């Protein structure tokens, strides 16, 4: 392994279409080229097990993870977490649950035998989150009580849901918010039922086996960014630094999906 590389490979969640992440992301490209001296490769995996196993195999540098894939990564391979976004005041997101209008789930009790959307198996929400919700507030067990199909990005949750493929699905607050914006689907065609609680963001991290020189200099630029720029396409006011113990709260909540930390 190459402790201080010319190029940086830099992996991004496939949490949405790769196009449009390419796209958010392009003005932190260029803010990075500039502030660490080294070439820069925006990588969307098709995936997030693949983007998980691409850097347990060390194919890249820096990743932008979900809570629930960082912690599962950081169980299988030496990685650090260096920075979140702070957006709209706080350094935390949380969790929608919406319905088809024409499905006749007019509240959660009413998904009992009726099809759920999730996303990605290690999603924290677009899965783990609203799973836990649907348990807690109605007794409802995935796969024993309601069916439960997974059919990746958080974009897809959204249109599978307004198309009536599901009747239900779960998914980040703010990919849905901007779901009709971008033309995925008709809004007249959805409703939401509910929200989760507020969790941490998701997490940038590093290799670990990066030089020390490096791994100081990437965390400095992260949380120094103040463009306006580069903070716009994300919504975002700050980078804020985090630490590992920060995603404790996922540990604990992984349980319930058979993961043991």
């Amino acid at each position: 392994a190459d402790a201080d590389p010319d190029v940086l490979k830099v992996a991004l969640l496939p949490d949405e279409n790769a196009s449009e992440l390419i796209k958010r992301n392009q003005p932190l490209k260029d803010y990075l080229e500039e502030h660490l001296d080294k070439k820069v490769q925006l990588i969307v995996t098709t995936d997030y097990s693949s983007m998980i196993e691409a850097m347990r195999f060390g194919r890249i540098d820096l990743a932008y993870f979900g809570p629930l894939s960082y912690v599962m990564a950081k169980s299988k391979s030496d990685i650090e977490p260096f920075a979140a976004m702070v957006i709209d005041g706080k350094p935390t997101y949380r969790s929608v649950i919406i319905a088809n209008v024409a499905s006749g789930v007019n509240e959660y009790a009413d998904l009992k035998g009726k099809r759920m959307a999730y996303g990605d198996r290690a999603s924290t929400s677009s899965h783990l989150i609203p799973k836990t919700v649907l348990l807690e507030t109605a007794d409802l067990t995935g796969g024993q009580d309601y069916e439960q199909h997974f059919v990746g990005t958080h974009d897809a949750v959204a249109v599978n849901v307004a198309n009536g493929n599901a009747d239900a699905g779960g998914l980040s607050e703010v990919i849905f918010n901007h779901a009709a914006e971008r033309g995925l689907i008709d809004p007249s065609k959805v409703k939401v039922l509910g929200y989760s609680g507020e969790y941490p963001q998701y997490p940038w991290a590093m290799r670990s086996n990066l030089s020390p020189e490096l791994k100081t200099k990437v965390r400095d630029v992260f949380v120094g960014i103040d463009d306006p720029e580069v903070l716009r396409n994300f919504k975002a006011e700050a980078f804020a630094p985090i630490t590992d113990a920060d995603y404790d709260v996922i540990r604990n909540m992984g349980s319930l999906l058979g993961l043991d930390f």
